[PDB]
């Protein structure tokens, strides 16, 4: 008989995500424009996490800007922290704003994670 | 008392990785040059996975090319499949070439995964 194998490392994705977290200061391809604030950002990772941002880039393609005024800077920074780790931070005064932000950005699993703590 | 929480979704990294896997055809920032073959590639994800490629980009910064002639095209494609999934494919005729490639690219965990099947 002849044998071939497909071996899977389930910690790989978490590990790659931590190396990508290091690059949030060369690799930045775009700026998120929220309030009058600009956050340098890696395009493919935000497009990957948020279907909204994915669609926005198809329809809204010299620094490249992705506009977002319907979410505060503090909340988006906690969401970006989520995107690069899988962990979100939640207070009594915050969880509602985060759930609404998650809805805007079509972060469907973040939203489900937030509602389970209500 | 006042209470804040940090909630962690451990499937998040795998899920983001699958959305990034979709983009391997806009998001491509560079070409891998192996043999006389060019593979359009997302820069930050290869830099993140491979410390070698990370270093190469610091020292070797108009399409941007990352040169790599010490690995075959077939093997690198299986490695790129690993990078975007955590799964590697391994035959009797292949595992040695993959282990050597993993060493070149400083893919330390891929290498450990490959040696466990020897």
């Amino acid at each position: 008989y002849f044998q071939s194998m497909a071996v899977s490392d389930p910690q790989h994705a978490a590990r790659l995500l931590r190396a990508l977290s290091s690059f949030r200061e060369r690799f930045c391809d775009a700026h998120l424009v929220l309030d009058g604030e600009e956050i340098p950002v890696q395009k493919n990772i935000l497009a990957a996490a948020s279907p909204y941002i994915r669609t926005k880039l198809n329809y809204n393609p010299s620094t490249y800007k992705i506009e977002l005024e319907g979410i505060s800077v503090m909340v988006m920074r906690e969401i970006l922290d989520y995107i690069f780790s899988g962990q979100i931070r939640l207070n009594e005064d915050t969880i509602q704003d985060v759930v609404q932000a998650a809805d805007l950005l079509l972060l469907t699993d973040l939203k489900t994670l937030c509602c389970e703590f209500l």
